[PDB]
């Protein structure tokens, strides 16, 4: 992190665009390029126990160089405040884009395909995302789909072995992807009506969720593949990129601008 430069001279801070982990997130302008950025400001006086978690996510982001992972531009310390500068993605999150109404299976398949490309990248780099969910999938204004908000190394997207504090690996991300597929299809993850502490024992106790409703059998099978209780029975991200649901239904990401437009016109 840069300790000399004054982030308030380098960036113009604009409106809040999100409640982030450990701090609020603002739309900002890079004053030298006039590009829009996302700025997370964390008060390190008021968030002291979590500082190592913040450092860990910065480290992981700084090691990533993929079209499918939100870019990290650096961080600055001013008085007690840490400014973290990231790529601004103007389409908003996939969770945002569920608000006007249901996605169609081409949109679901396209978003899942792009998430899978990001997971393929991370897993090939021996990284685990750890918090795959629609709120952490961001779209550019062109429809590009990228991962953000890595989990630290709410239970609804957690694999059973993560909850049982077993040794887990990248297959935990594949379970979370299955939950995210249900969320993209239905609007909410399984058990969304229940208190989190009940969900904490239901996920290990119960059979895995299934996708309920009038969805194509390939989509239900995609979900069932990801949501195996046994991690070794879950496919890899590489394998899932060849799943018939993806191959039959995914299309150009640029088509997702229609989804972004529907969210803009809805508001
Ligand atoms: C602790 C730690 C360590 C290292 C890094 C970070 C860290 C994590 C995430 C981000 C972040 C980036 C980001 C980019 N673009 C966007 N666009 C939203 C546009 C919405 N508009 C609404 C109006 O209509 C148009 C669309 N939002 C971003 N958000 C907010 C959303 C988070 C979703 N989970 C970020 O939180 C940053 Cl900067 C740093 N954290």
């Amino acid at each position: 992190t840069n300790l000399k430069a004054d982030p308030e001279e380098l960036f113009t801070k604009l409106e809040k665009i999100g409640k982030g982990s450990f701090g609020e997130v603002f739309k900002g302008i890079d004053n030298r390029t006039q590009k829009v950025v996302a700025i997370k400001i964390i008060d390190l006086e008021e968030a002291e126990d979590e500082i190592e978690d913040i450092q860990q996510e910065i480290t992981v982001l700084s090691q990533c160089d993929s079209p499918y992972v939100t870019k990290y531009y650096g961080s600055y310390l001013k008085d007690t405040k840490l400014w973290i500068i990231m790529e601004y993605l103007g389409g908003g999150s996939a969770l945002d884009l569920l608000e006007p109404g249901p996605l169609d299976e081409t949109q679901i398949a396209t978003i899942l395909r792009e998430i899978l490309k990001g997971l393929d990248y991370l897993h090939s780099e021996k990284k685990i995302h750890r918090d795959i969910k629609a709120a952490n999938v961001l779209l550019s204004e062109h429809g590009e789909v990228k991962l953000a908000d890595f989990g630290v190394a709410t239970p609804f997207w957690m694999a059973p072995e993560v909850i049982k504090q077993s040794a887990y690996d990248s297959k935990a991300d594949i379970w979370s992807l299955g939950i995210t597929a249900i969320e993209l299809a239905r609007g909410e993850p399984p058990h969304s009506e229940l208190h989190p502490m009940k969900v904490l024992f239901l996920i290990p106790k119960n059979n895995p969720p299934t996708l309920e409703g009038n969805y194509s059998k390939p989509l239900k099978e995609f979900v069932e593949a990801c949501l195996n209780k046994e991690p070794s029975f879950r496919p890899t991200a590489k394998e899932l990129l060849k799943h018939k649901f993806i191959l039959r239904n995914a299309k150009k990401t640029s088509y997702l601008t229609e989804l972004i437009d529907a969210h803009h016109h809805h508001h």
